[PDB]
């Protein structure tokens, strides 16, 4: 099984590649423009680094789709300010360039495992966002923050249509704030790591304040990467072909917190940490979609999966690794 | 003022071209693959027929964008069954090919007047759909009927972004069931004529039944083309530049009826018509988004416009012209 990861040089690429290389029947083709995040797999016999950029290359990516069996496109900009500061580039990369890769899979009859986004639900009023039943709610066109949500949704619909009409084999997945070791940088155009926890950990690391937009009462769910990657690994395995044509939220709905509470949890774990003294004093909380909890019935059904790691162990492990790998001279 | 109408060979093309040629300072370039719907303007000195197809041509359309001042792209498939039977083609034509035309306008700094759709609001619960304030509500990805609505919405957002970031001059308009003489054929890929009234008039003309999907209690608003085209003409005139960056619903919110009532109104006007005897007996009502009423404050503000024709005169005029131009030997 040849697995093509586009945008391997990051969080998901790292953790997914580790997982697949444990198993004896995977060849991982990791496409990216750099390899610093995964440099320890470069010498692995079943890892294959592929030089590339999905905006520049046509034929090279197309080739690698043909060569491989399953494809995971992880290249996208999901930086909120960018939705308003550089909307065209968000659209071009996240929509147009990924659409080309989708069409390569259709053409060579390959399976695609596509990262949809939890942002597709928008201001959905269900308490549990359900992939198969929840209505998707966005604001008017004069609220440009929604361009990312709606681009990703239209891409889902296009995948769905290729599936219905052209026999594309797909699974869509929606990560909810995955977190752990080897988080993407905040401005890396790679899907997967919780931007909210990376930002907060960054605040503590830099000694900048934690912004609570309107008191930080908006609630989010957070998912350990060990749980998340286990689910994604099962989607790849696709026991019984039970993931075919499915849309699967992957998150831990019991790991719910407002940004305020997430703030306090991180701070507690931080102040307790043996390396805390390398970092500045706490600059403080700064007052400047109200809920986003996944239904995980689809993951229960298709993957026989449920999350095993509590909030506190994921927080602690995520923070610990981040602090330990910070370069203190830079 | 050189006005480029892409998809001129239809309802809007006809009525818009008539209106602009009344005025002495318009040159109309009407692009299409046929001219039967507008053949009486072919000899007009200020009308210019342009052979073309927005899926086939690149450079020829690009040229005509450069040559002209304002552009109205009216080519799109808005046939509901097609959203589910041929979703990819709906996406390719309505989204991808229109996006090319948008980018030509951006590049040559031309004004674009773009037909958004009333379908963008989806299952919005406001009683009056408001371009600037109403949330847009669609179903899950497993409800593929929404691919049209969401493609059109993303196109609006992309136009909006070009406007914000690249100085594109645009106005977006949303027609609500425009109707009158020279209705598009039901399967013509040209925006503008109410598919609901064309279908019903067709039922009466053919002697097929009128389908009331779940009793036909869903309510719609209907707009005489004389009112609609007057508004569109004012958007073209753009007095005070008051339409710049605006989104404008064009409909008559007082012309509200369920499909059932629209049915009965048409039937009454039909049975009363002097040419009714050329058509079969009434095959009957057949039981097989609940409201879609526009806010028109933007049209009031920008265009100083309000609709002048009552339901009954538009119904009567629309039916009368349709019946009179039917070819009874075919």
């Amino acid at each position: 099984m040849r697995v093509l990861i586009l945008g391997v040089n990051g969080f998901i690429g790292n953790h997914l590649t580790e997982r697949l290389l444990r198993e004896d029947h995977y060849e991982v083709y990791g496409l990216d423009i750099g390899s610093d995040a995964i440099s320890r797999f470069l010498n692995h016999p079943h890892f294959h680094f592929v030089e590339g950029d999905i905006s520049i290359h046509s034929e090279w990516i197309e080739y690698h789709v043909k060569k491989c069996d399953v494809v995971l496109p992880l290249v996208a900009i999901a930086t909120p300010i960018e939705y308003t500061r550089n909307p065209l580039r968000v659209f071009e990369l996240d929509f147009e360039e990924n659409l080309r890769i989708i069409r390569y899979c259709v053409k060579y009859r390959k399976r695609i495992i596509f990262p949809s986004t939890s942002e597709v639900y928008g201001m959905c009023s269900d308490k549990y966002f359900d992939e198969d039943h929840s209505n998707l709610i966005v604001g008017p066109v004069n609220k440009p923050r929604w361009i990312y949500s709606v681009s990703k949704q239209l891409l889902d619909r296009v995948i769905w249509a290729y599936g219905e009409k052209e026999g594309l084999q797909f699974t869509l997945f929606r990560p909810f704030n995955w977190m752990g070791p080897r988080l993407d940088n905040l401005n890396a155009a790679r899907i997967g790591s919780s931007r909210a926890i990376t930002q907060l950990i960054l605040n503590l690391v830099e000694g900048s304040p934690i912004k609570l937009i309107d008191g930080g009462k908006q609630k989010r769910c957070f998912t350990d990467i060990r749980d998340g990657i286990e689910a994604l690994y099962r989607i790849i395995e696709n026991a019984g072909n039970r993931c075919d044509g499915e849309i699967i939220n992957i998150g831990n709905p019991e790991n719910e917190a407002s940004i305020e509470e997430l703030g306090e949890m991180l701070l507690a774990s931080f102040e307790k940490h043996p390396l805390r003294h390398h970092f500045p004093p706490f600059a403080g909380f700064r007052v400047v979609v109200e809920h986003r909890k996944p239904s995980i019935r689809n993951a229960h059904r298709c993957l026989d999966w449920e999350p095993k790691i509590d909030m506190q162990e994921t927080i602690d492990e995520t923070l610990d690794f981040f602090l330990r790998t910070v370069d203190l001279t830079d």
